[PDB]
């Protein structure tokens, strides 16, 4: 009645020109680890075996749900990788229907399975009644969309659902057919509002009713939020998406009163500067990455039991941190704005 | 710049009558896995080696923070185990100061390290100003206490801090010296309010000012909340604490609009029946245990993409689940009360 342990059945194989058509046929959803060939030393061999074991456990856990896992060698299987669109080494590409979803997060069985379980869900969630509306409003650490349509047979709803599939499961798409919900949201019929992460005010997609292409192009242009949360499921995607080799990194434990107070200041600063295309802040809650906390404290020379904020230069592997005597020496929004300005324009 | 990998240094040893005094001296905080001797078959041997490797990784991660890990064989080391108070096999006993903290949760390096990082924090958190007060009010999935005292030198504050140590890190103790915060909480000087998990209304500890013993005895009597959340850090403690071999188990994904709506009904039912000593509901959010979701769906024969609630008989290894056609066929509070009554008084 406990966590599953690998049962030794070989379910994850190398996916190559000989078998790839049969593997895609065997599984309704197929997730492919695109990897460089392991080096020949024993350490690199062991790590490769341990990585495969992670996939084996996930494949066992999800067998009855139509999910399969495979591995594609970027050298041996280069031709198949190209035909399938596998280009970023160490990414897992998830094939659902007509979509190819890139996973670029923690390589662990639990996080992988949680992601696949999100992939298997439908790309549009409905909102009806006050409690469901409250659930929608509680979402803030993701970009989200909500649109008001006549009903599920509306061509405009179907275009919205088709657009949701492009960003699944990263950007939740919500829909309502309830005119009372739409009024509380100030959504006119066939209007779509995009709520950037951590923002209070939405941006309405122009020129409604909107086609799939109009929604997709809009979401792609607003995909990067001023403030974004580092999450295990997407940690490497976020970290690799630096702006001119610079991240602003804020550490704050949401549940701690001092972390909450600092996070509220951070949100206020992001909201007041949300249209500055050069501002990108990563919020890391230490409680989400316990195994990295000592490493971050050593690397950055900071105490993560208190809120911290700094500028990390990925190009030069260097960083500077705002000097805060303790948890009670937090900057005002204005002081935080000014400190970022001083370090960046410099 | 990534998750740590075990470096092969042996930091976790068997703790026995010969070395236990030196181990306790080597480490400021020491966590001891109390385990039955591994069976001699190769499978049991491998599992024991894999368990030790989990401790090795945690010990590496926390080395610079004064934490050590050890293992105590319940047969070979029975005399030392008794002297140290190790009685429940498969529990990890954490020695901090004068306290012995039992860990009875997921045996994984990340969850273990997160718990130890919580252990290392101070047992009382202060509340000052409106934002910190809001952080206090946002806490609902734990029992919590808050007391109003003159200042940190008050003998009554010191008694409160001494009591907090007994329940650290499971039941957060908050304190304020701010008369404006105390007024919003309706806390008179030296009063202590206990907020049961998921309850709106607190219970004031009687006969203030309160001694350590009065607080400890009060908290012990109110320790078990009507509604409690299954969490990795304490999942086995919670599951083993059944009431006459019965758990009421509710599955609800907090972030999903249907899960939120059902959870609100569950909270309302718990609040209206909070004084019924026979009512104990475990809320499991599937998003917290992805690796167990397929196992639960198979074992209970339910769809965990929708909210579910049932009665699980641990004695007879049997369960019954409320029949809900889909996510929109949710019971009212009254219907849920009546359904529990019908299945239990039967
Ligand atoms: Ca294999
Ligand atoms: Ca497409
Ligand atoms: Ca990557
Ligand atoms: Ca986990
Ligand atoms: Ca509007
Ligand atoms: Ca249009
Ligand atoms: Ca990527
Ligand atoms: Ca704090
Ligand atoms: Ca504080
Ligand atoms: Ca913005
Ligand atoms: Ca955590
Ligand atoms: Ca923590
Ligand atoms: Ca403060
Ligand atoms: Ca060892
Ligand atoms: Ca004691
Ligand atoms: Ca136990
Ligand atoms: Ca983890
Ligand atoms: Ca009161
Ligand atoms: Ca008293
Ligand atoms: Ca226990
Ligand atoms: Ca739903
Ligand atoms: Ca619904
Ligand atoms: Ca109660
Ligand atoms: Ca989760
Ligand atoms: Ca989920
Ligand atoms: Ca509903």
């Amino acid at each position: 009645l406990d966590f599953p342990e690998y049962d030794g059945v070989d379910r994850v194989v190398n996916v190559n020109a000989k078998n790839y058509k049969n593997v895609f046929k065997k599984y309704e959803v197929l997730a492919l680890l695109y990897h460089e060939p392991p080096e020949d030393d024993k350490a690199s061999q062991r790590q490769f075996e341990m990585d495969e074991l992670i996939l084996e456990l996930a494949a066992q856990v999800l067998e009855d749900k139509g999910v399969g896992f495979g591995m594609v060698d970027s050298e041996k299987d280069a031709a198949v990788a190209k035909k399938l669109g596998l280009t970023e080494e160490d990414s897992v590409y998830v094939f659902k229907g007509d979509e190819v979803i890139e996973y670029d997060g923690e390589f662990s069985a639990d996080t992988l399975v949680e992601f696949l379980l999100d992939v298997l869900e439908d790309p549009v969630e409905l909102i009806e009644g006050e409690r469901e509306l409250q659930a929608f409003e509680n979402i803030e650490d993701d970009n989200k969309l909500i649109g008001y349509f006549k009903n599920k047979d509306s061509e405009h709803y179907k275009a919205y659902e088709d657009a949701a599939e492009e960003f699944h499961p990263y950007i939740p798409f919500f829909a309502t057919f309830d005119s009372k919900v739409a009024k509380k949201l100030t959504l006119k019929l066939n209007e779509i509002d995009f709520y950037e992460a951590f923002m209070e005010e939405p941006v309405t997609i122009p020129d409604k009713p909107n086609s799939e292409e109009e929604i997709v192009s809009f979401v792609e242009a607003h995909k990067r939020s001023t403030l974004r949360k580092l999450k295990p499921e997407s940690m490497y995607e976020t970290w690799e998406d630096d702006l001119d080799g610079i991240h602003i990194v804020a550490f704050a434990e949401e549940t701690d009163p001092d972390g909450y107070e600092f996070l509220e200041t951070l949100k206020a600063v992001a909201q007041d500067n949300t249209d500055n295309p050069d501002l990108s802040i990563i919020w890391i809650d230490p409680d989400d990455f316990p195994l990295l906390v000592p490493y971050w404290e050593k690397t950055f020379n900071i105490d993560l039991s208190a809120p911290q904020i700094g500028v990390v230069n990925v190009t030069d592997a260097d960083s500077v941190w705002m000097e805060m005597d303790d948890e009670e020496d937090l900057p005002s929004a204005e002081e935080l704005e000014d400190w970022l300005e001083d370090v960046l324009e410099g």
